[PDB]
This record gives structure tokens, sequence and C-alpha cells, in this order.
């Protein structure tokens, strides 16, 4: 795998680690779609609306299986930390229209 998951569940917004990169999902989009960063950095996504959201990333990407994140409720995050430089495609299950990358160098 490309990728690990320190909480395989959300967590609240105001738990984000010191040193996470975080991506806001407002305005129906992720407001970084495209987010270049080192190994080993930890990513944060941060649901600020209402309705859920997710990041999904298809079988191959972040290794054999899918990784189809849960779904984060109005104030909560979830976090991957990038192990392996590539580029990483994904999208939000709910609202397929919401599509972010993230650039590992
Ligand atoms: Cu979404």
């Amino acid at each position: 795998d490309k990728a690990t998951i320190p909480s395989e569940s959300p967590f609240a917004a105001a738990e984000v680690a010191d040193g996470a990169i975080v991506v806001d999902i407002a305005k129906m989009k992720y407001e970084t779609p495209e987010l270049h960063v080192k190994v080993g950095d930890t990513v944060t996504w941060i649901n600020r609306e209402a309705a859920p959201h997710n990041v999904h990333f298809v079988a191959g990407v972040l290794g054999e299986a899918a990784l189809k994140g849960p779904m984060m409720k109005k104030e909560q995050a979830y976090s991957l930390t990038f192990t392996e430089a590539g580029t990483y495609d994904y999208h939000c299950t709910p609202h397929p229209f919401m599509r972010g990358k993230v650039v590992v160098e």
C-alpha cells in the first residue's frame, strides 16, 4: 500500500494533528483539489458541510483494494499518511462530481 490510515473512522475537526496538511471540504468541493505533499506527510480532510462527504480512491491507486473512506459528518475529519511517491486521484462517493488528487513527491 501507498498510504496508512491513522483512524479508520472520522474524528472531530478540533482534533486535527499538528503538521497535518488540511484539505477543507466546503462549497461542495475539495478546496485544495491538487495538493502536493512529501512522503510521510499526513493529509487530513475536514467536512465543513451538513451533507456527508468522504474520499474514495479506486482499486489500484493506494493499494490493491479501493480505499473507500468513511462518511464524515459536519465538522469531522479523516486522515491518510502517504508513504510512497505517486499521483493519487480520489472522489466523493455520494457526490462523485467532487474530484481531487494528492501528488506525493
Ligand atoms: Cu463530497
